[PDB]
RNA sequence: UCUAGAGCUAAAAUCUCGACCCUUUGGAAGAGAUGUAUUUAUUAGAUCAAUGUCUUCGGACUCU
């Protein structure tokens, strides 16, 4: 999946296509708000600290903050209707995984920092 | 007309009382007294004048 990475200290943001399953496996069953080191994910991510922020799945249904259940469910959403809601928890059926940098480590990213 | 995360833009015045002073347009010291809505309970929401009448011509009487 893709990592929509933003760096708000400079304000810039950039997506990275990640196809290797060893890289994505660190993010599995992790939740929005949790602190994630991508140094296991990648050697260029050495010392980085990431927080999961949001994203979508392969059908557009977003992860909503702290609902539960990493499958998809249907909720009474805001004069209130019902739509389908993909859960808060990262699974392999995510098309993307948007996150945010918390602590910076050693190496640099040209289009990001 | 689906969505994600990021950085921005106390004082008041009026009411009554008036010590008084002053004769004219009269004028005043100080003595006090007063929230709006809402809610329940409590509170308020016999007489006088004569023209009647009597009289002793001074006045008395409210029976009509």
């Amino acid at each position: 999946m893709k990592l929509n990475i933003s760096y708000p200290v400079n304000g810039s943001q950039k997506t990275f296509e990640i196809d290797d399953e060893h890289r994505i496996r660190v993010f599995f069953d992790k939740r929005i708000g949790q602190e994630v080191d991508g140094e296991a994910v990648g050697d260029e991510f050495k010392g980085y600290v990431f927080k999961i922020s949001g994203g979508n799945d392969k059908q557009g249904f977003p992860m909503k903050q702290g609902v539960l259940l990493p499958t998809r469910i249907k909720l009474l959403l805001t004069e209130r209707k019902r739509k389908s809601v993909r859960g808060a928890i990262v699974g392999p059926d995510l098309a993307v995984l948007a996150l945010v940098i918390v602590k910076k480590g050693e190496q640099e990213l040209e289009g990001l920092t």
